[PDB]
């Protein structure tokens, strides 16, 4: 099946993610499935002359488990011994919040906004090394935000203060957000859901990206079977 999915799209497969409280590498650091992510870590990162220091995590529409995608990958380098960040840029339907069980009253949104400091807007999670920036409130305006001079400002910090960072997007099917957020990582990494039998929206979703200018690292193929 991947290698099916390697020639059809066009694009390297990074790992394979079987079916499967969400934060599967922290609770089962040896699974198999575990180790996929990690697999999807060293192939980012050992890919000679790229210098990797952030990625946008994106999809090829709503469903494909990709903020669960993103949050193992996130402990996957924290555990690594990279100082992470995990940062949810979906504005519109956040959900890390959810996955790491902490408040969203601040977070990206008011950070930008200046409603709320750095140092309150970031927390320190229980694993050690990883960081996360909650979406914030739910702005009108998110792509606005997306493209202020506030968030460049805000990247280049973020870049001094971590090893790594990762960026939670919306899907690239409806909304610009993911490859706005691009411009800075210079690097997406796509989850397609396996399950999804609509090819066009897959095949769309690798057009909308590489339209980006960005390096299109490769895929994750998420919802597998065993």
């Amino acid at each position: 099946t991947e290698e099916d999915v390697e020639s059809q799209l066009g694009l390297p497969i990074l790992g394979s993610i079987q079916k499967f409280s969400s934060l599967i590498v922290h609770e089962q650091p040896k699974s198999p499935i575990s180790e996929k992510f990690r697999g999807i870590r060293s192939n980012i990162m050992f890919a000679p002359d790229s210098a990797v220091q952030s990625i946008v995590i994106t999809s090829e529409a709503p469903g494909a488990g990709k903020s669960t995608i993103a949050a193992n990958l996130a402990v996957a380098y924290a555990q690594a011994g990279y100082k992470t960040l995990i940062v949810d840029g979906d504005m519109r339907k956040p959900t890390q919040h959810y996955i790491f069980n902490l408040p969203n009253n601040e977070g990206l949104s008011s950070l930008l906004l200046n409603w709320s400091t750095y140092q309150d807007s970031i927390i320190s999670t229980e694993i050690e090394d990883l960081d996360v920036l909650t979406s914030g409130p739910i702005p009108p305006n998110p792509s606005e935000l997306i493209t202020s001079r506030a968030f460049a400002n805000l990247y280049d910090t973020l870049l001094m203060n971590y090893n790594f960072v990762i960026i939670d997007t919306p899907p690239v099917n409806t909304v610009t957000d993911a490859q706005l957020f691009s411009k800075f990582t210079g690097n997406v990494v796509y989850v397609v859901n396996s399950e999804n039998n609509n090819k066009d929206e897959v095949k769309k979703g690798k057009e909308l990206i590489e339209a980006t200018g960005a390096k299109l690292l490769g895929v994750v193929l998420n919802r597998m079977p065993k």
